[PDB]
C-alpha cells in the first residue's frame, strides 16, 4: 500500500544523454541510433533569443561547429538538419545503449517522467503532466534544455517531450521529439503568457480511486450525480469537462473498488464545494491531478518493465 | 525555477537488481561485486512469518536452494550467510555493472530515492524520508521486498535502505544494507505499532527557503523569534525540536536568500498557528518535510552525478 508520485526508471534514458555545445551555449542532446536530437536554440546567443532567424543563424554553422560528447569521449558529427524546433545531428557512431523507442506526441492530461540533465549528465528524475494549457510544471535551471520526458511500456521508451523554454511565470514549455512545440509557444524570449491552468478532472477521479484502494475513504459520501450536473460544478472550479470517454477509461478502477464513476463524481463535487476541512487524502491537502488512470493501476498492481 | 520531488537517476541501481527465489517466495536482491543481498525472510513461508526462527529455517537451506536470476540468465550461488536480517549470497560472477558504492546507515530526517522492483525488474522510482519514528512512507506491494533506497553523490551510490515489511497501518519498515532494522521493528508478522510521526522541522524550513527562491513569498512576515520560543510552538504541533546544529545547516540557504534562519522560523510559527488560509506553497497546501537542506541546494543549483 501507499501511493507516491512515481517516475519510470531512468537508466534506459541516461544512456542516451549527451552534451551538445555550439560556440556559445551547452545544453543536452538525445543520442538514439546515429542521430543526436537537441533544441535548435543551441545555435543562439542569449542575445539572439530575443528575435532569432534560425535558418539564417544556421547558415553559418557546419558539422564541426557542433561539439557532441557522450561522457568524456567526443562524437563525430557527419551531418546536421533542422526539423521544426529541433536539430538532428547525424553522428558516425550508433549509440550502443539505444533502447527500443518511439516518438509520441502526447495529449494534455497525460503524464510522463522527466530526466533533468545538465552538461549531458543526469541530475534527477521526477513526474510531470502536460497541462491543459500545454505547459508543464517542471524543475529546470539554465542548461537543462534538451532534457526529455518519456514513458516506458515493456521494453520500449516512448519519448514525448524535449525541454526548451522557461516562461516568465516559472512554468515550462517544449516540443515533441519531432520539434513541434506543445501549445502555442515559440523558442523566442518574448511575451507569451500561459492560459488558464485547468484541473485534469479524470486524473483527480483516478487519484480518488487510488485513495480508496490505499485506505483513505472519508470523502466517500452518500450522493451520486450526472455528467451534466457534475460538469456545471466542474466549470465553476475551472475543471476539465468530464466526458463519457473519461468515464469509460475509469471503468477498471470503478470495478476494482466497487464505486460507480458517477458516485465518485458526487464525492469530488462535495470536495470542491466544501473543501477538505483540514483533512488530507493520500498525504495531500489538495486534489491531485497529475496521476492518470493508467498511472493508478500501474502503481497499485506493480507492473514491470524489462 | 520550479520545485519538484526529485529522485536520483536510477540507472546505476537498476543494473544491480536481481530476482531471488527460495522454494516459496520470490523477492528482489542487490547484486554488488560477487555478493547478492536480500531480506532473510525470503526463506519463509507466509505461514512462517508469524513467528520464524530464521537460524533453524536456514539449516534446511543450501546454496542451490537460492535461485538468483539477473534478467534471464541464472547466477551460480557458491556460498550463503545470514548477517542480522539480510542474507548475503556469494555468487561466482562479479556484477559487471557494479557502481562505486558505499553502505550508509542514515539518520531520521534524511531523504533517499527508492527504486521499487518486482521479480528483480524495476517498476518506478520515488523520493522518501526516514521518518523520526523510523518508518518510511513508501509505495510497496507484495514482492517489492528487497527494493533498496539510495543516494548518489558524484560517481558513488550510497545504499541506505532495503525494504522488508509493511505494517498494518500501511507504512513501511526496513534495514540498512548490513541488515539492521531502522527503529524497533522486526521481520515478523506481529503487533508492532509506529510511534508519533513527528514533522522534520529543519526540512520544512529548507522547503520554505526553496519557496522563496522559486517565487513564493507570501508567507514571509515581519516577525522574528528565538530557538526556545519557536520550539514551544514546535512541540505543540509535534514538530522536531530545532537545534543550533539545524540552524547552522541552514546557513547556506539563509545566505542565498538573505532571510535569517530565525526570521524564517517566525514565518513557520505563524503558518502553524494560523494555517495557510487556502493558499499554497510550491504547489502544496501543507508544509512539506521530506526535502533536506542539501536536497534544496542540489535542486536549485543543478548538481551533476557522473
Ligand atoms: C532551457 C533553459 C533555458 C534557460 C533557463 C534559465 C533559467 C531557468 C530555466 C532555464 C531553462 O529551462
Ligand atoms: C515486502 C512486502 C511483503 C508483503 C507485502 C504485502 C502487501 C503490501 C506490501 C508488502 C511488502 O512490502
Ligand atoms: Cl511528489
Amino acid at each position: 500500500s501507499g501511493f507516491r508520485k512515481m517516475a519510470f526508471p531512468s537508466g534506459k534514458v541516461e544512456g542516451c544523454m549527451v552534451q551538445v555545445t555550439c560556440g556559445t551555449t551547452t545544453l543536452n542532446g538525445l543520442w538514439l541510433d546515429d542521430v543526436v536530437y537537441c533544441p535548435r536554440h543551441v545555435i543562439c546567443t542569449s542575445e539572439d533569443m530575443l528575435n532569432p532567424n534560425y535558418e539564417d543563424l544556421l547558415i553559418r554553422k557546419s558539422n564541426h561547429n557542433f561539439l557532441v560528447q557522450a561522457g568524456n569521449v567526443q562524437l563525430r558529427v557527419i551531418g546536421h538538419s533542422m526539423q521544426n524546433c529541433v536539430l538532428k545531428l547525424k553522428v558516425d557512431t550508433a549509440n550502443p545503449k539505444t533502447p527500443k523507442y518511439k516518438f509520441v506526441r502526447i495529449q494534455p492530461g497525460q503524464t510522463f517522467s522527466v530526466l533533468a540533465c545538465y552538461n549531458g549528465s543526469p541530475s534527477g528524475v521526477y513526474q510531470c503532466a502536460m497541462r491543459p494549457n500545454f505547459t508543464i510544471k517542471g524543475s529546470f535551471l539554465n542548461g537543462s534544455c534538451g532534457s526529455v520526458g518519456f514513458n516506458i511500456d515493456y521494453d520500449c521508451v516512448s519519448f514525448c517531450y524535449m525541454h526548451h523554454m522557461e516562461l516568465p511565470t516559472g512554468v515550462h514549455a517544449g516540443t515533441d521529439l519531432e520539434g513541434n512545440f506543445y501549445g502555442p509557444f515559440v523558442d523566442r524570449q518574448t511575451a507569451q503568457a500561459a492560459g488558464t491552468d485547468t484541473t485534469i478532472t479524470v486524473n483527480v477521479l483516478a487519484w480518488l480511486y487510488a485513495a480508496v484502494i490505499n485506505g483513505d475513504r472519508w470523502f466517500l459520501n452518500r450522493f451520486t450525480t450526472t455528467l451534466n450536473d457534475f460538469n456545471l460544478v466542474a466549470m465553476k472550479y475551472n475543471y476539465e469537462p468530464l466526458t463519457q470517454d473519461h468515464v469509460d477509461i475509469l471503468g477498471p478502477l470503478s470495478a476494482q473498488t466497487g464505486i460507480a464513476v458517477l458516485d465518485m463524481c458526487a464525492s469530488l463535487k462535495e470536495l470542491l464545494q466544501n473543501g477538505m476541512n483540514g483533512r488530507t487524502i493520500l498525504g495531500s491537502a489538495l486534489l491531485e491531478d497529475e496521476f492518470t488512470p493508467f498511472d493508478v493501476v500501474r502503481q497499485c498492481s506493480g507492473v514491470t518493465f524489462q
